[PDB]
């Protein structure tokens, strides 16, 4: 099983300047729970976005996508194509914008956190993929974070 | 991944007299979306609750738990232990109360339809399993069924 997990503002922005322009702790917990134990796949830039003291993510099979055949990620597997990374019974593609688009045709589930911030899209922003109607998606309600930001969860599936 | 999917009253009742004191088409669609294509594991009583006109459920691997080594379920596999059914990548335990409690230690997901029906428990009822605190759950909106009862969906998850 290949799943996609991401947090987005309403506008679809997921990343900017190698960072995530917000802090929503509830989403981090949600992310940790859904990924823990399983294989996680990320783009090389997203691997670069993590301080060395926080990578690899504990308890998961860290895999990095890069087209550099020689690229080292200390503590993760480096593959040159998704299917080399997808190897895994349950695999979760954890970002970023480039990888999500590459993987979506192989995914059956998308776990979406939507953050109620008016964050407009700027050139070079990383974006969430847009999910059509073939994704049956079950809408949560607008929860209130201890960070101060309104948020809600979506669970998408297509058979 | 071992999943549990069930519909319950607010009281925890899931079956009574070998069947279900409600019918929500919205919940049937929800069920088919989550189970379609995968292995479904059901107790023999639940298999008996399906007309032969409706079983096996199309497009899924139908598995029945029974202690009768000769029990015959036309269109399904009959297994005498639960671990036998777990060979497929995604397995959904679809009832009833006995099999739910047998499967809970293998489960990381629970897809719950909660029906707003004042249905007090009585002896003989089948019951939804009890979820300890290791289960975190995303509560849904009270939706409106065309049957006239409100409902809402839960997804419980644990690593
Ligand atoms: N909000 C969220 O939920 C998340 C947000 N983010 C944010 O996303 C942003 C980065 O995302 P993005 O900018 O899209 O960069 P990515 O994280 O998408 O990684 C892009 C890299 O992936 C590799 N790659 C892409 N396609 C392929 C392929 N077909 N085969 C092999 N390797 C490939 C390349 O590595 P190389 O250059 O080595 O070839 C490319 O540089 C950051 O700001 C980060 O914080 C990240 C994760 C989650
Ligand atoms: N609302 C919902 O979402 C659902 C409700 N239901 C309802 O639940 C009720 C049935 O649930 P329940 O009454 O608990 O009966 P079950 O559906 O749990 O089937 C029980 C049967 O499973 C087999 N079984 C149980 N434990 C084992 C074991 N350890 N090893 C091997 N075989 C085993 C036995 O088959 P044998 O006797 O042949 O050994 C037993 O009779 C019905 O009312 C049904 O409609 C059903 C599904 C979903
Ligand atoms: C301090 O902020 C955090 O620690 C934090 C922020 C966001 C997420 C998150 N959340 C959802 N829903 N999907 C995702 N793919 C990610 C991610 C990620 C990556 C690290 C590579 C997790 C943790
Ligand atoms: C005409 O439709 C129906 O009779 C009907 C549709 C759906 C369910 C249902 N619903 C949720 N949420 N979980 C479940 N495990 C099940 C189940 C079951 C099975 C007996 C096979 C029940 C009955
Ligand atoms: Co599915
Ligand atoms: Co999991």
């Amino acid at each position: 099983m290949v799943g996609l997990i991401w947090a987005q503002a309403t506008s679809g922005v997921i990343g900017r300047g190698g960072d995530i322009p917000w802090r929503l702790p509830e989403d981090q917990a949600h992310f940790r729970e859904i990924t823990m134990g399983h294989t996680i796949v990320m783009g090389r830039r997203t691997w670069d976005s993590l301080p060395a003291k926080v990578r690899p993510l504990p308890g998961r099979r860290n895999v990095v996508l890069s087209r550099q055949a020689d690229f080292m990620a200390s503590g993760a597997e480096v593959v040159g194509s998704l299917e080399e990374a997808l190897t895994s019974p349950e695999t979760w593609v954890i970002g970023g914008g480039q990888v999500y688009a590459l993987a979506l045709p192989y995914a059956t589930r998308c776990e979406v956190t939507e953050v109620d911030i008016g964050l407009p899209r700027e050139a070079g922003d990383a974006l969430a993929p847009v999910l059509d109607e073939t994704w049956r998606g079950e809408t949560g309600e607008w929860r209130f974070s201890r960070s101060g930001l309104r948020y809600r969860l979506y669970s998408y599936h297509r058979s």
